[PDB]
């Protein structure tokens, strides 16, 4: 289930992080409007740009901690507060986070592997709710 999935992702986190984030950016190309440096780049290119590698590993390191601190796929309100308050996320709305989690669940659904994709779908919805409650637009 969900807690085992966190252990599976953590065991190859840099590969999973890059591959899910690319799934996100390829499913929702207008989302590169938050990442202008990523325009006109193939996946293999993006993987070779330092700020892509280093945002994406830091995104997934923190997302796995937030997932690990959750109860029944419901994140801590403190985790949502921390995420909202991040100066680098001033541009963003809950829509940006919803799209990341849609791509993450679709990635799990298409993988060869017994991920609990329904728990990730609830985690993504619950995080978006928590972000709204913490002050995200
Ligand atoms: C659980 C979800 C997310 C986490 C945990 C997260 C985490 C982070 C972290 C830790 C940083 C600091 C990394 C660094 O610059 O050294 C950062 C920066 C940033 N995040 Fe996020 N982020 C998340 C979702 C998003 C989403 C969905 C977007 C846009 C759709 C986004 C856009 C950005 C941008 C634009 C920056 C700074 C510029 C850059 O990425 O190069 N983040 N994020």
């Amino acid at each position: 289930g969900f807690k085992q999935d966190i252990a599976t992702l953590r065991g190859d986190l840099r590969t999973y992080a890059q591959d899910i984030f690319l799934a996100f950016l390829n499913k929702y190309p207008d989302e590169k409007r938050n990442f202008k440096n990523y325009v006109g780049k193939s996946d293999q290119e993006l993987k070779s740009m330092a700020k892509f590698g280093d945002h994406t590993e830091k995104v997934f390191n923190l997302m796995m901690e937030v997932a690990d601190r959750a109860t029944d796929c419901v994140p801590l309100a403190s985790d949502a507060s921390t995420l909202v308050q991040m100066k680098q996320h001033s541009g963003l709305t809950t829509g940006n986070f919803e799209k990341l989690f849609v791509a993450l669940v679709e990635y799990m659904r298409a993988s060869g592997q017994s991920f609990d994709s329904q728990s990730w779908d609830r985690f993504g919805k619950n995080l978006v709710s928590a972000l709204s409650s913490a002050g995200m637009k």
